[PDB]
């Protein structure tokens, strides 16, 4: 809706960097809106709804467990990492893992699903596949934010990964049961939703990932609609602001809010 892109532009200025975003309709991927839809951003964080798709294709296919216990060290621990930081002991399985990875964007979670699938380059052959040209992965946490200027590793494009989201959480590519576990997981409660969750109304279903890097790289993928069921995806991303991150969050929940309130 022109609001959204007014929003959008005004976000621009203030942040002084560039914004992409894209609006699609859920279930036939129609695009609603649109700005610098295929300009490229890092991916950050939202990465590992991917990640946690390739995981959840593997289990599909036979290749992984959601119940096999990943066994790991002190030195794989990175910074952001809330809860693989408390099984260093113990362990955790795969789909504990693809929780913390999602619910509490644990860094070393994903890195550690990473080595479960390959690595980056099997999560681009994957997407690949998939049928998504765009999207990329060549590092792991924490490196993948550095947002670096003039830097195409670990980007993807609004329209891209919205596609691939689209792609993840309808149809077939994951049987009913990956879906769901996908989708489940990206909807449960996290601390904090800056982004789209905080002035969602309540009864709004919201399935999201944010991400956040270094260099003003911020951003969020989500399926949302009003009555408990997603209608549209969304994708909003930046980076390159120096704006302090109150501001960038500000700027990115005004576009959300937007969004919602033109519906
Ligand atoms: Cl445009
Ligand atoms: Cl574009
Ligand atoms: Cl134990
Ligand atoms: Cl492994
Ligand atoms: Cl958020
Ligand atoms: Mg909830």
């Amino acid at each position: 809706h022109p609001e959204t892109l007014v929003k959008v532009k005004d976000a621009e200025d203030q942040l002084g960097a560039r914004v992409g975003y894209i609006e699609l309709d859920l279930n036939s991927g129609k695009i609603l809106e649109s700005f610098r839809p295929e300009e490229r951003f890092p991916m950050m964080s939202t990465f590992k709804v991917l990640l946690c798709g390739a995981v959840l294709s593997r289990v599909d296919a036979g290749q992984e467990q959601l119940g096999r216990r990943i066994h790991y060290s002190q030195n794989d621990l990175v910074e952001y990492s809330p809860v693989t930081e408390k099984h260093l002991t113990d362990g955790m399985t795969v789909r504990e893992l693809c929780s913390a990875a999602i619910t509490m964007s644990d860094n070393t979670a994903a890195n550690l699903l990473l080595t479960t699938i390959g690595g980056p380059k099997e999560l681009t052959d994957f997407l690949r596949q998939i049928g998504d040209k765009e999207t990329r992965l060549d590092r792991i946490e924490p490196d993948l934010n550095e947002g670096k200027l003039g830097d195409l590793r670990d980007t993807t494009t609004p329209k891209a990964i919205a596609s691939t989201l689209r792609k993840l959480l309808t149809g077939e590519l994951l049987t009913l049961a990956s879906r769901q576990q996908l989708i489940d997981w990206m909807e449960a409660d996290k601390v904090a939703g800056p982004l789209l969750r905080s002035a969602l109304p309540a009864g709004w279903f919201i399935a999201d990932k944010s991400g956040a890097g270094e260099r003003g790289s911020r951003g969020i993928i989500a399926a949302l609609g009003p009555d408990g069921k997603p209608s549209r995806i969304v994708v909003i991303y930046t980076t390159g602001s120096q704006a302090t991150m109150d501001e960038r969050n500000r700027q990115i929940a005004e576009i959300g809010a937007s969004l919602i309130k033109h519906w």
